């Protein structure tokens, strides 16, 4: 590999792994249309299985970027509009607080205080309906952002309804397959089980537990190679042959809301490049990232801005991931680990690497 890339990546990631006690890690740097891969440690400690370029990691909330692009593709297909009322796609949602809550609000966490999690007690479809029917907003729509699986997860479920496809079938056929992400999964198939890393939490091997809206909010598993291809697809949407997917990728990077110095896309979040590293590093801490914050509407949304830092953190109980890229520089990074270690450590490492290369 180019020595600059080798050195920049190793000098940043080796200490990170040591400090954070990460059992296994894979990193991709995407530099001018080419990926460079690096791996460390163990996918399975007990079985002594190393992390390889074929190891599957749980992406956790990085999955929301796939959800956002799938939703973008459904808009491009003319199947949904972000301006449509939620009730158009879920007519059983008759409670009055839903008047004025659109798919845009669901997609961007601005419905007015939908909770981070769907309650664990929600086990059935009828339970889910009751939950949303009985939910009371703290805020008028389009006024406060509160990061929420119950928000974007419902967006993903509704976005695919006109197609008649299940969320998994829509994702596979409309996103994974056209982009040749052949080792990216909502449900890991038996053929891939030998590559599926264990997550580690408090010294125990764990995989993500089933939950309502899991696929839509945090349920994708992928390899470092497929994730590098995902970054390249989001860096160069016009190279995608399928018109609706090409458009959907771009719609996910449109800037719909601003809070502080960040802009909310569909799944993706964006800041102007060059960024203040303190703002992305400190801003990534859950003390800010999961907080309720006022939003300014961007009226109308800015189309995807080339000079942006585009990124997403995400975790499950046993995994921690980060993806960031800068379209104007054709530059990106993917960091996948089988421990949920703090967001700011991820973002700090990514910025050190990308800043040294840009
Ligand atoms: C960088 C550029 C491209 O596709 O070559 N564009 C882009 C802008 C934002 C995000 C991703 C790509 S584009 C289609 O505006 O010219
Ligand atoms: C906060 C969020 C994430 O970091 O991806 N979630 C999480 C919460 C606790 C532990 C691990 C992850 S999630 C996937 O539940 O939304
Ligand atoms: C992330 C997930 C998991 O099992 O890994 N968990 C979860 C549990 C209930 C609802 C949503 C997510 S978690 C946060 O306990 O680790």
């Amino acid at each position: 590999a180019p020595q600059q890339i080798n050195d920049i990546v190793h000098r940043t990631i080796t200490p990170l792994i040591e400090q954070q006690k990460i059992p296994g890690m894979a990193v991709a740097v995407i530099y001018q249309g080419k990926p460079y891969y690096f791996t460390w440690g163990y996918a399975d400690i007990a079985k002594k299985q190393p992390v390889t370029q074929q190891t599957l990691f749980e992406l956790g909330s990085v999955s929301k970027t796939f959800t956002g692009v799938l939703g973008g593709d459904a808009i491009a297909r003319g199947e949904i509009k972000l301006s449509d009322p939620t009730t158009k796609y879920w007519p059983e949602l008759t409670a009055k607080q839903w008047n004025g809550i659109t798919l845009l609000h669901l997609a961007t966490y601005t419905a007015g205080g939908l909770p981070l999690q769907v309650p664990d007690e929600v086990k059935s479809s009828s339970d889910l309906l009751r939950f949303y029917q009985n939910w009371q907003p703290a805020w008028a729509p389009g006024t406060q952002r509160l990061y929420a699986n119950s928000s974007i997860g419902l967006f993903g479920a509704l976005a695919v309804k006109p197609s008649g496809l299940s969320f998994e079938q829509a994702m596979q056929t409309r996103v994974f397959q056209p982009l040749k992400l052949n080792h990216t999964w909502i449900n890991v198939p038996p053929a891939e089980e030998k590559n599926y890393a264990w997550g580690y939490r408090e010294g125990k091997a764990v995989h993500v537990s089933p939950g309502a809206l899991d696929a839509e909010a945090y349920g994708v598993k992928s390899t470092i190679e497929d994730m590098a291809r995902w970054v390249q697809s989001n860096l160069k949407p016009l190279d995608i042959n399928e018109k609706t997917l090409q458009q959907g990728i771009q719609l996910a990077q449109s800037r719909y809301w601003q809070t502080g110095d960040m802009y909310q896309g569909l799944g993706w979040e964006m800041l102007d490049w060059p960024v203040n590293p303190d703002s992305i590093i400190n801003g990534s801490d859950n003390k800010i990232a999961l907080a309720a914050r006022p939003v300014k509407a961007i009226t109308p949304p800015t189309p995807a801005v080339r000079a942006s830092w585009v990124h997403k953190t995400g975790a499950t109980g046993g995994f921690g991931s980060y993806v960031a890229f800068i379209p104007e520089k054709e530059l990106g990074i993917v960091m996948l680990a089988n421990k949920n270690y703090p967001n700011p450590a991820r973002v700090d490492a990514a910025w050190q690497i990308l800043n040294a290369l840009q």
